[PDB]
């Protein structure tokens, strides 16, 4: 069978070729003989003037090959009286017509912030109806730092791309790209098809709750009454939604004995009044934590105030009852201190005597106090003398203690 | 000038704190004639009037009375009586290393998240230690491990805390839980040493992405397979735990699921319309499975159609001759037609034949085309007219045949 090639979507009228000459019928054996070149589902014409084969419809090789690696219509012409049938192959060459397109100009992608880099993601592929050299041969995108593009073949010999990020992801830092992706055929000339990729990163639980500070420092008194609110905790967490919801909690224990938190505000009151001579400083470890386990950690100490609240006490540590009645001036008659439980200018002490008697109050080194007579003293005065000494404090409010003592002295 | 005197705590009673008496020059006569007595604030001492020394009296410990002071001096004093007098006395009382570190409590429980960044600190209950100055803590050390490594921190009131540093991401879905040894040790002769076990538990995070079990799912099937039908099973795992491992099945490509569905939480894929081998042959589909976070794996699954023999083959007649010359030679053609079938492979081979009452033959050009051709010479005076009737027979099973009927007339050119 006679073989000729054309090149599709020729406009009509266009010459395939002289199969007619090729046979050697003469224009009168053309026009007797009502020659008839047929197709499947096409139409083919033949004119008496010429006798050569001409085109008459429009002809799309992809519409009727699709896939197939070439193109071979088998046409045939028809003879009469003498009656006969021929058979003509005609090859049909592609042209680079049809561009390669993706499904859709706008493609939108969801990608976790979380995603380990090296993972892939796969696209969806261009579409070239063109086959062969004309067909799609490279896809390339717009240059970027975070990804990189790797295509690969699926089993049916298209080609698809598929993206491969060199680092991992962070919206924290961008939340939102935007990248085009082209796709190029092998022809003359080359089409390209472009569709710009929409990607949004979506939240993940990575960045923990940060305090403002890493250590809280206040100073109180201890007369502070309970339910005060001691202090306010700060914390922020640059996650958003649920991985950015934290709550803070007492990481010590037995420390919030009388200490109260509440999470919601990240409040620190007490619920029972300190006392300095107890417990001088607290030092208790406070952490947050989000709704997933990510908690941060900082250390709050608090320093209580001395307040003279302690009133001081006085102690007899010895005394000598039986006193000589011819003691001279300067004899020693009592010994006492004084003890204070405040600390600082509240511990310090003056203490005085109430001054009917001729004693007087010597102080000797530490807070020990010597009580002696000052002037000798006749019995038939007074044989024995109750003095009341009082002790008063030097912090505000002064707090004073008085005590009152007996000593009789006989004369034999 | 106040006398001092040097004794370390914790000792036995009777022990000679110092000779005060002989230091003071008072002997045993003014020790016993004049009433000595040696007091302090909260404790007890002895005087003996044979040796007249110091005795303690009551055991005394230096973090009883002192707790976290620097430096510990009691001041003692001693009275005479007839003459009565009062002297002072300093007293220091050093160190022993009696208690040893112990940490708050013996078992800790940490919660770690998975996705906890590398180079994260996080502090732990620091070890408490009643002795003051040498004796007091020293040093923190761990277990070693290749995830782990300590640090060691001091806060403002002088202790010593821990806290740990991460050098190596965790990981549960390797290893889920983890336990390690925490140790203080306090500088002095013999050192002693606090251990509390930490336990951490490893808190499931959204890293891992669900994975098919394989990347590419192929599967053939026929035409006539009736729509409803469940064409497949998905199967994928989430290694992760609860909510982060909930996932679900998508069609990522569009209109491709027109006769498919596709229930994700069994994972089926059915066919709602039946298919036509002649219109798609193979369909390339792309699935997605997604997980309650953004975490999303691709996989390719691709069908292949299976031809069957439903569509019968058509006769279809090119040309014709009405008016057959009566002098017709053997092998002139009289008519030519050629055959159709949409079908292909063994289903679209054909077998056709006539009826052979009427002289014609078929012999076989190229193509499908059988020209029609008489193979004797026939006479108008016997028969006029014939009735012709092909059937066209398929090869594939069941064979499908259809049948045309063609009218040949003679005409006598006399
Ligand atoms: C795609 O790339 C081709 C070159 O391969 C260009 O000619 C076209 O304009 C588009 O940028
Ligand atoms: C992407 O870019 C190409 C040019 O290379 C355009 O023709 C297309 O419409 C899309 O904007
Ligand atoms: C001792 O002195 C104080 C004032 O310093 C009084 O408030 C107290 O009642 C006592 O007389
Ligand atoms: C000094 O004053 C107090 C009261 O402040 C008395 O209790 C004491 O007996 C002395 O007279
Ligand atoms: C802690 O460490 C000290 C010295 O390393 C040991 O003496 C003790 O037994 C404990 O192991
Ligand atoms: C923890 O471990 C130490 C030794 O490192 C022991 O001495 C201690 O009693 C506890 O078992
Ligand atoms: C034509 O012939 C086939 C068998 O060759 C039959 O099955 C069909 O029904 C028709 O009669
Ligand atoms: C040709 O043969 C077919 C199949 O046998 C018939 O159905 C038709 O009527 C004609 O006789
Ligand atoms: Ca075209
Ligand atoms: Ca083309
Ligand atoms: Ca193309
Ligand atoms: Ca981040
Ligand atoms: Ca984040
Ligand atoms: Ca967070
Ligand atoms: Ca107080
Ligand atoms: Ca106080
Ligand atoms: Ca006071
Ligand atoms: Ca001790
Ligand atoms: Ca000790
Ligand atoms: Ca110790
Ligand atoms: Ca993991
Ligand atoms: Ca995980
Ligand atoms: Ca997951
Ligand atoms: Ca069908
Ligand atoms: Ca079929
Ligand atoms: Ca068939």
């Amino acid at each position: 069978p006679v073989r000729y090639s054309i090149p599709e979507e020729l406009d009509r009228g266009s010459v395939v070729g002289k199969l007619a000459k090729d046979l050697g019928l003469s224009v009168l054996e053309v026009s007797a003989r009502k020659l008839r070149v047929s197709a499947e589902k096409l139409h083919f014409s033949v004119d008496s003037e010429s006798g050569d084969l001409l085109v008459k419809d429009r002809i799309d090789r992809e519409q009727i090959c699709k896939g197939r690696r070439k193109c071979e219509l088998q046409l045939e012409a028809v003879l009469e009286n003498p009656l006969n049938i021929f058979h003509v192959v005609v090859e049909i060459e592609d042209v680079n017509d049809h561009a390669p397109q993706f499904p859709k100009d706008e493609i939108n992608l969801e990608i976790s912030e979380s995603d380990s880099p090296g993972a892939r993601t796969i696209l969806e592929s261009a579409k070239d109806l063109d086959i062969g050299m004309n067909s799609l041969s490279k896809y390339q995108l717009s240059p970027n730092d975070y990804f990189l593009l790797l295509v690969k073949d699926n089993p049916d010999g298209s080609k698809y791309p598929e993206l491969e990020l060199q680092k991992m992801l962070d919206r924290e830092a961008e939340s939102t790209h935007h990248l085009m992706l082209t796709a190029v055929d092998g022809g003359d000339p080359p089409r390209t098809g472009t569709t710009q990729l929409r990607i949004r990163v979506v939240d993940a639980n990575d960045n923990r709750p940060v305090f403002s500070q890493d250590v809280y420092r206040v100073r109180l008194p201890e007369d502070l009454p309970p339910g005060t609110t001691v202090l306010r905790l700060k914390a922020m967490d640059q996650d958003e939604g649920i991985n950015a919801e934290f709550t803070y909690s007492f990481l010590g224990v037995a420390n919030k004995a009388q200490f109260s938190l509440d999470p919601i505000t990240g409040d620190i009151v007490t619920r029972q009044s300190l006392d300095f001579e107890e417990v001088e400083q607290y030092t208790i470890d406070v952490e947050a934590k989000d709704r997933g386990s990510l908690s941060s950690q900082c250390k709050v100490i608090i320093e209580v105030l001395d307040e003279n609240d302690n009133r001081p006490e006085i102690i007899i540590t010895s005394l000598s009852d039986q006193i000589s009645e011819d003691s001279p001036s300067g004899t020693v008659v009592a010994l006492f201190k004084v003890r204070d439980r405040d600390s600082g200018e509240n511990a310090e002490v003056m203490c005085s005597l109430s001054g009917n008697n001729p004693f007087k109050i010597h102080s000797s080194s530490n807070n020990y106090y010597k009580l002696v007579t000052d002037s000798i003293l006749d019995r038939e005065q007074t044989p024995g003398y109750n003095v009341t000494i009082t002790a008063t404090d030097r912090g505000k409010p002064p707090l004073s203690s008085s005590t009152t003592i007996t000593l009789n002295v006989a004369d034999v």
